[PDB]
C-alpha cells in the first residue's frame, strides 16, 4: 500500500494505492486563499498542514494505513515559505500566482546577466527567487530572521519528518537551481543574499528524504514510513500519467491547454512561451508551454452563433459547406481573446469550422515552438475534457501532423504521481517500466496526408496573418 | 396605361401602370449568365428577347395591354452587344461585370488623356469602350464585322422597333460619350477605332424613338405603341422614385446598394469612385456610387448569430452590454462584401456582434455619401428606400451616424421598371409637367439626426476609417 499527497491551491488531496498501482481511497480538504492587496496571493503554511493532517486522518479512518510502505508528496510550485531558525513561519506564503515582485525580477536579472542561461527561464513574479528579493526590501526585519526557505510541498515534508528536502522538479521552479547541473546555483543565491545554508537538501523525485516523525506516524495510523522527494504538480502529474521517457509528450485540453514534454538533457528557450525544468526522476528534464483555452475559446463561439453546447458547433462545424470560405479565426492570449475577427460572408456552421481550426493552428504552433527546442515525439498522448470530440481530435492531427493518441483517465492528479514515486522508492527491484503505466488507450489519430498537405499552407495565416495584425 | 421593362442581369421585369401611375400588374422571367473563362461574364442577346417576350405574354395573360398608350425600357448598363450589317450577333454580350479588359483600360486612357474629362469617369473594364478595344485585339476577325454596338436594353429596342437608339444616361456609361455635351466623342471613338455609324442614335430618355413593330404589338396583344429611349437601370430607377432636380438624392438599401444624386450640371470627380453620368431626363445629370447592401449584410448577420429575422438582429443590437469593449465590423465592398470582426473578447456575444454590424455597415454608408457630397452635392434630406431600410431603429442609427435627415418612402420594391413606365408617361402626355407626372414616393417617415448621438458616433467613424484603411491591404 502507498500514500500520495498533493498540495494544490484549492486544497490537498491524499490517495491510497494498493500494491498493484490502483487507487483504493481518496480524501480532499478545501483550502482558501488570502488576497491582502491587489496582486497578492498568500496562504497560511499552518493551514496547509492542518488540511493535510485532516485529510490523512480522514483517509485512515476509512481504511487503516497500517500497511502503507512509502509516502510521496507533490505541490503547487514556486510558493515561498520563510521559516525562522526554530522552523517557525515568519510571514504567510507568497504563492505561484502572486505578482507583487515584478520589479524585483528586473533587478535580479540585471544582477545575473546569465540568469536565463542558468535557470533556463525568464524571471517571472510567480517564481520564488524574486519574492525573497521583495521581502528583503519591504520587510527587512522578517528577512533578517530567515533560516530556511521552503516550497509548499516541502514545508509539508518538514512537518511530517522534520527534514529539509526538495526534489529537482520543484527546486528548479525557484530560479535558484542550476537546472543543467541539478544543483543550487551559487551566483543566483548570492544575488539574493541567500546561501545553501538556507536552501533544503536536493533529491531526485524517487529518492527517499526521511521517515515520518513517530508522532505523525501514530497520529495517522501508520509506521515510520519513508518519504520520497516527490515533485512539483506538473512533473508529479506526468509521472502518475506515465509521461517519463525522452521525446514523450502530452497535451491537455483544458482549463489550460498545456503542452508538457520530456526532453533528452536540458533544453530551453527563455524568450518564448516555453518553460524548462527538471523532471521528477533521475537524469530527466522536461519543457512545457501553456496554451489555450480551448474550453473558454470554444464555448464563446458556441454562444456567439446562437449555439449553447460546444458539441453543437462541432456538429455545426461539420456541415460547413465545402465552400472553402475559408474563414480564418485568430485567437489571442489573461485571458481574453485577442480575437482577430476574420474575413467572411457565410454561415454559422461555417464559422464554427473557422473557430475550431483557429484554435487548432494556435495549438500546432505551440507544440512546434516546443519541438524546435530539441524534442521530436513519435506520438502525443492527448487527454482532458476539451478532447472528447473525435472530430476535433482528428482535426488537430491533420493540422499539426502529429499522431495523437487519445487516452481516458488522468483525473486523479499529481497525488497519483506522488504515490507512484513512493512505489519506485519502495521497489528498488522492479524497473520503472513496470511501475509507471499510462492511461488506457482510447483511440489513435494519424494525420490524413491529404488534409495535412492542404493545411500546412493554410497555417500560412498564423503566418503573415497573425503577425500583420497585432496591434492586438 | 403604361408599360415598363427592366432588363436586369438575372431577371427581366415588366409592369403595367394605370393612368394614375400605380402598378396594376407585373411579371418576371429569369436569365442566367455564362462565366466561361475567369473574369468572363457573358450573356445571350437572344436569351434577353425570349425572356422579355415570355414576360410580356405572361403580363398580358394577367391584364389586358390593349389600353397601353406608351412603352418605356431600362436595363443593365455597359454591356456590349456586337452586331453585323444583317443585324446578327457576332458574339455573346460582355456584361457589366466582365473583367477581361483591364489592360485595354489603361491603354485607352493613355491614348486619350482628357478621357476622364470627356467622360468624367475612371476607366473600368465594365465600361463599354474598353471591351471593344479588347475584341479588336483578341478577336480581330469579329471586329472587322462590327456594324453596330448596342447596350442590352437598346438591343431589346431594335427587336421591338427596328430602331437603333439609346438614351443619354445609358450611352454615358460607354465612355464614348462626351457627357457634358450629351453627344458622342469622336476622340473616344477613334481611339477604339470605331465610328458614329457603329453607334446608335441618341435621345433624352423621355423622348420617343420608335414604336412596336406590328407583329410585336400583335403577339403581345397591344397596339403599335410609341417607345421611349428609357434609361440605365440606375437613372431609370431614380426617375421612378422622383429624383429629377439638382440636389435630390436617394439611397437604395436593396439587394443593390446605390447612392444616387441629381447634380447641378455636370460634376466631374473621376479619381474618386464617384460616377458622373447623364440623367435619363433632359438637361439633367447625376452622380452615383455603389454601396453595400444593408439587407444583405443584415440577413447574413442575423443568421451568423442564429437570430433568424432582421428584426431580432436589431433588437439584439439594442441589448448589447454597455460595458463590453467596442467590436469593429469592417465591411469591405468588392452583397459581396468581405468582412472583418476586429476586437472580440470573452465579453462579446451575439448581441454585441449584432450591434457591431449595424454600426459598421452604417459607418460604411455614411462615408459613401460623404464622398459624393464633397463632390458638390447638397441634399437637405435624402430619400431612403429598399428592404434594408425596413427597420426604424436602423433608419435612425443611420441618420444619426450620417448626420443626414432621411425621408423613408414606400415603394422602391418596383425598381427601374417603374422608371421606364414613367418616362413613357412623359412622352404620352406632352402637355403635362413633371411635377404631376413624377411624384415622389409616399412619405413613410422622416428621420432627423439626433445631435447627441451624431457627435457620439463621430470619433467612432474616425476610428472605423483608420482601421478600415489599415486592413485594406490585407484585402485585395
Amino acid at each position: 500500500m502507498y500514500i500520495g499527497i498533493d498540495l494544490g491551491t484549492s486544497g490537498v488531496k491524499v490517495i491510497l494505492l494498493n500494491e498493484q498501482g490502483e487507487v483504493v481511497a481518496a480524501q480532499t480538504e478545501k483550502l482558501t486563499v488570502s488576497r491582502p492587496h491587489p496582486l497578492w496571493s498568500e496562504q497560511d503554511p499552518e493551514q496547509w498542514w492542518q488540511a493535510t493532517d485532516r485529510a490523512m486522518k480522514a483517509l485512515g479512518d476509512q481504511h487503516s494505513l497500517q500497511d502503507v510502505k512509502a509516502l510521496g508528496i507533490a505541490g503547487q510550485m514556486h510558493g515561498a515559505t520563510l521559516l525562522d531558525a526554530q522552523q517557525r513561519v515568519l510571514r504567510p506564503a507568497i504563492l505561484w500566482n502572486d505578482g507583487r515582485c515584478a520589479q524585483e525580477c528586473t533587478l535580479l536579472e540585471a544582477r545575473v546577466p546569465q540568469s536565463r542561461v542558468i535557470t533556463g527561464n525568464l524571471m517571472m513574479p510567480g517564481f520564488t527567487a524574486p519574492k525573497l528579493l521583495w521581502v528583503q526590501r519591504h520587510e527587512p526585519e522578517i528577512f533578517r530572521q530567515i533560516d530556511k526557505v521552503l516550497l509548499p510541498k516541502d514545508y509539508l515534508r518538514l512537518r511530517m519528518t522534520g527534514e529539509f528536502a526538495s526534489d529537482m522538479s520543484d527546486a528548479a521552479g525557484t530560479m535558484w537551481l542550476d537546472v543543467a547541473k541539478r544543483d543550487w546555483s551559487d551566483v543566483m543565491l548570492q544575488a539574493c543574499d541567500l546561501s545553501r545554508d538556507q536552501m533544503p537538501a536536493l533529491y531526485e523525485g524517487s529518492e527517499i528524504t526521511g521517515a515520518l516523525l513517530p508522532e505523525v506516524a501514530k497520529a495517522w495510523g501508520m509506521a515510520t514510513v519513508p518519504v520520497v522527494a516527490g515533485g512539483g504538480d506538473n512533473a508529479a502529474g506526468a509521472v502518475g500519467v506515465g509521461m517519463v521517457d525522452a521525446n514523450q509528450a502530452m497535451l491537455s485540453l483544458g482549463t489550460s491547454g498545456v503542452y508538457f514534454a520530456v526532453s533528452e538533457g536540458f533544453l530551453s528557450k527563455p524568450e518564448s512561451a516555453v518553460h524548462s525544468f527538471c523532471h521528477a526522476l533521475p537524469q530527466r528534464w522536461h519543457l512545457m508551454s501553456v496554451m489555450l483555452s480551448a474550453a473558454s475559446c470554444l464555448d464563446w463561439a458556441a454562444k456567439l452563433t446562437g449555439l449553447s453546447n460546444v458539441p453543437a458547433l462541432i456538429a455545426a462545424a461539420q456541415q460547413a459547406d465545402e465552400s472553402a470560405e475559408p474563414v480564418w479565426f485568430l485567437p489571442y492570449l489573461q485571458a481574453k481573446g485577442v480575437f482577430f475577427g476574420l474575413t467572411h460572408q457565410h454561415g454559422p456552421n461555417e464559422l464554427a469550422r473557422a473557430v475550431l481550426e483557429g484554435v487548432g493552428y494556435a495549438l500546432a504552433d505551440g507544440m512546434d515552438v516546443v519541438h524546435a527546442c530539441g524534442i521530436k515525439p513519435q506520438s502525443v498522448t492527448l487527454i482532458g475534457g476539451g478532447a472528447r470530440s473525435e472530430y476535433w481530435r482528428q482535426m488537430l492531427a491533420d493540422i499539426s501532423g502529429q499522431q495523437l493518441d487519445y487516452r481516458t483517465g488522468g483525473d486523479v492528479g499529481p497525488a497519483l504521481g506522488a504515490a507512484r514515486l513512493a512505489q519506485i522508492a519502495a521497489n528498488p527491484e522492479k524497473s520503472l517500466i513496470e511501475l509507471l503505466p499510462q492511461l488506457p488507450l482510447e483511440q489513435s489519430h494519424l494525420p490524413d496526408a491529404q488534409r495535412y498537405a492542404a493545411y500546412q499552407p493554410r497555417r500560412e495565416t498564423f503566418r503573415r496573418l497573425y503577425q500583420q495584425l497585432l496591434p492586438l
